């Protein structure tokens, strides 16, 4: 019996080197960054080195900005309210376009948005658990103001085409932004290559502490602030900094990075032996193409179980795994397939998501085949199929 | 910096060394996602029990109340100030809201904001004595009144303000009331239940704390539309993974802030007396606002022939950090000059001197700080073409 760690997509582990980036933050440099004297000062070299290693992370230009936020559900929250403030309510627009599959700090927030009036389309899903560009260019009207599609999924792991939904939102002049949570320290990000005008992201993600997201804006463009007050982040995002988070976050980032530059096949091969052994055990579905999916994520649908059971059987074994919603469909030449869904779709059944990180070792993944293969001979012996 | 002394604390503290060792094991240790089924993430659950219990306990909450964390006082009065907009303005029949010209800039600059959007905004003044009393409340309020909006303690003076009888005419009215108390957690005693409001804002790095972590009090859960919508965290009152070993700072760091009250109220306070006493030993020196109303770690000095940042950047340049706030002019009742509070915007407004303690400070910052203090103001009167 050996506790194991896969719920990674859910949220990681703070590396050790970004805990002692941080450590001095709390008790040896307390000072507000904001004071004039040499106790509020004493951090801000490390201010710029974090921000400096986040606008290099993800590939940002001099003049793009990038406000530190407290998580991705702020800056979400912020995208969407403010544009909705901005160009809809003082503008001459009423229409959001985002998908089925969005996290609910997307997708709650234009609920309530649809409550205040707005036109939203949750666009849905293809076969390879994506939205395609051209959907989104038939979509979008001469009112919509702002495209808002994920990154990268946190259920299946599924890689958006952004860069091809970008070269549409710019032929049409509408805005467009991604929540790229899944993105960083998985896939190659580029913030000018991808074309999107705002990113969000969130440091818990890739390694850094809870507490910390962030916003990326293009070119400085206007967004009326979600928290008014004090000149904070350019005057765009009042309340004091998390010195300690912006810190973290940084090193967290520049790691991330780092460890994608080298260490991009060590986690793929990890997450290719476990879910090619998974796949050995009959009847079992993993849940989007892999050439097209980051790689620490593997969602497996096992029929007859019921992925919650999975998952219960598993904690009981010491691994750590979370849910992903998926439908049953058909293919064109080995029908019997398992598809992204929406969660609230009535088609849907509960399959098991499998998370790695750059420390999970292969030990844990052995550990993990055998237990799942146990579990899953386990519970079909207990099944009423 | 002969000296290196802290007396910005009211600007923000250093992190007890007991609330960053609560803090430690949630970063590497036990990093699992609260919101998770698996024990990885359940494992934090009771620490997050007991932070939430300890934050309850520190400002004497009951249990029908709510306390959602926010990522800071700014978060939770940007919050505040919107949702009552959306709810009884937008969405109801007021259009009034009635604040302080003294409060912090997330509530004044967000007041504004309001405005903008059609808001009324009465802006209320401050007295001789640096608050605003509840008599005047009453008069400003209408039947359109949605929200009054009244600081605890002021940062920049330490003046606290009489949120008990304020209640009781927002209840006479039956008007929501809402304090921003960062001041006074550790600094006077705390009863949310005694003083009648209905929200409440704090900030954990203001009790020696960690930053990036804040607090709303809500008084029966009364709704109030979520400024961070999405999952239900916080009881779907506020959306976004817990900041985990910032809750876990927080509850540590209020229960110690409510022990060190009684040290706060004697021996910083002797501190605080001294410093000011000394300091007031310089002519023409005045100090904003009565000490018999007053936090007992604050003082703000106004002196006359010195300039406030030239004060500051001086006494920075000797090791001792402080900061400014705003005073004005006027007479007492003996028709003496004295130097009074003001808004930051009025163009009455000079710059004075704002010295801030904490449980940490010692008397050897404290008599260094008055050498340094009376060497600064010599100094820089000693250069004046105009002070008599
Ligand atoms: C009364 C009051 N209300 C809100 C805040 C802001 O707290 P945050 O957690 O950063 O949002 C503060 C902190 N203002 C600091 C520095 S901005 C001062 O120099 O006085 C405050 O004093």
């Amino acid at each position: 019996h050996m506790k194991v760690y896969l719920d990674n997509n859910a949220t990681t582990i703070v590396d050790p080197e970004v805990k002692a980036a941080m450590d001095p933050y709390f008790t040896q440099i307390y000072g507000n960054p904001n004071s004039l004297h040499d106790f509020g000062t004493e951090c801000h070299p490390a201010l710029r080195k974090a921000m400096d290693q986040m606008y290099e992370a993800i590939g940002a230009r001099d003049e793009d900005d990038i406000v530190v936020t407290s998580c991705a559900t702020e800056s979400n929250n912020w995208v969407l309210k403010g544009v909705y403030f901005d160009l809809i309510k003082n503008g001459d627009k009423d229409h959001i376009i985002t998908t089925e599959v969005e996290h609910p700090s997307v997708t709650a927030t234009c609920r309530w948005l649809e409550e205040q009036g707005v036109r939203v389309t949750y666009l849905p899903v293809n076969q390879d658990g994506v939205v395609e560009a051209h959907t989104v260019r038939d979509f979008i009207t001469d009112k919509t103001a702002l495209v808002s599609i994920m990154w990268a999924n946190n259920e299946t792991g599924a890689i958006f085409p952004v860069e091809e939904i970008s070269e549409i939102c710019k032929e049409k002049g509408v805005l467009f932004h991604t929540d790229g949570v899944q993105a960083i320290g998985k896939i190659p990000v580029d913030v000018i290559r991808a074309g999107v005008d705002f990113m969000s992201f969130s440091a818990h993600k890739f390694h850094g502490p809870k507490g910390v997201g962030g916003l990326y804006i293009r070119n400085g463009h206007p967004l009326t602030s979600l928290l008014h007050g004090g000149e904070h982040m350019g005057g765009r995002r009042s309340g004091t900094l998390n010195v300690p988070g912006i810190v973290g976050m940084g090193k967290a980032m520049e790691l991330a990075t780092y460890y994608l530059k080298f260490e991009e096949e060590h986690v793929r091969k990890l997450r290719d032996k476990l879910e090619d052994a998974i796949l050995e055990i009959p009847d079992t579905y993993s849940v989007g193409p892999r050439e097209n999916r980051t790689p620490n994520t593997i969602l497996v649908s096992v029929r007859g179980v019921e992925g919650e059971a999975m998952l219960w059987d598993l904690n009981r074994a010491g691994i750590a795994a979370s849910t992903g919603s998926a439908c049953a469909s058909e293919d064109l030449e080995a029908n019997p397939i398992m598809v992204a869904v929406g969660a609230d779709s009535e088609l849907a059944h509960t399959a098991v998501r499998l998370s790695l990180s750059r420390f999970t070792t292969e030990e844990e993944i052995d550990y993990t085949i055998e237990q799942f293969k146990k579990a899953v001979e386990r519970l079909r012996s207990i099944s009423s199929s």
